[PDB]
């Protein structure tokens, strides 16, 4: 694998959204996979919609949180809207999905990357955008401004994200905290310390969806 990888030069990447306050990165982490995997696959970038998964994963909890991997899975087993079709609203209301027609895209499974190993997780970065996790509640993640993170942070990760690059010094986050954190919504975190946990517990648990 190459030595940089960046998705959204690939034009595999959409606009950095805002989950508002809803604690619904899992779906947009979610969402940013199954953006980057159809586009991949088809050659077409849209964006699908945040808002369903929120609505339909019922191993999650809606803006009190959730899972990648169940939203990933749903998106698997069903399928998903696109945004237009089914908008963001900041809050979970009921699953929508079978009022707003056929779904747009489906996606053919879920994988895990082996956890606590970074070359595993720059390996499937390369292959396509990944769902990670983090600890985002510390103050220097919450503020940061731009530049390669290094921390401080633990590894009690809370905080669902999406790598959709790395570099020898970094491995490359879309946010969900809108166009104005970090840069321009994206953060750059250290990777190569050794350690296993990832810097901000990042390694502990990265999911992709399968196409076919
Ligand atoms: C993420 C978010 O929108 O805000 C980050 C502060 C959610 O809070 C979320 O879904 N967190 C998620 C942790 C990873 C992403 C799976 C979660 O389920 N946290 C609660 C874990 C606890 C019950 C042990």
């Amino acid at each position: 694998i190459p030595e940089y990888v960046d998705w959204r030069q690939k034009g595999a990447v959409t606009p950095v959204k805002n989950q508002g306050s809803c604690g619904s990165c899992w779906a947009f982490s979610a969402v940013v996979t199954i953006e980057g995997i159809i586009k991949i696959r088809t050659g077409n970038l849209n964006e699908y919609s945040e808002q369903e998964l929120l609505d339909c994963d019922r191993r999650s909890y809606g803006c009190n949180g959730g899972y990648p991997w169940s939203a990933l899975q749903l998106v698997a087993q069903y399928g998903i809207h696109y945004r237009n079709t089914y908008p963001y609203e900041g809050v979970q209301r009921y699953c929508r999905s079978r009022e707003k027609g056929p779904y747009a895209a489906k996606t053919d499974g879920v994988r895990q990357v082996q956890p606590y190993n970074e070359g595993a997780l720059l390996y499937s970065i390369a292959n396509q955008p990944v769902s990670v996790v983090l600890e985002a509640a510390g103050k220097d993640f919450q503020l940061y401004r731009g530049g390669i993170f290094v921390g401080p942070c633990g590894n009690k990760v809370d905080h669902a994200v999406a790598a959709v690059g790395y570099g020898p010094n970094y491995i490359l986050i879309k946010n969900s905290w809108g166009t104005g954190w970090g840069e321009n919504g994206y953060i750059r975190i250290k990777r190569g310390t050794g350690n296993s946990y990832g810097v901000c517990g990042l390694y502990t648990s990265s999911f992709y969806p399968v196409k076919n």
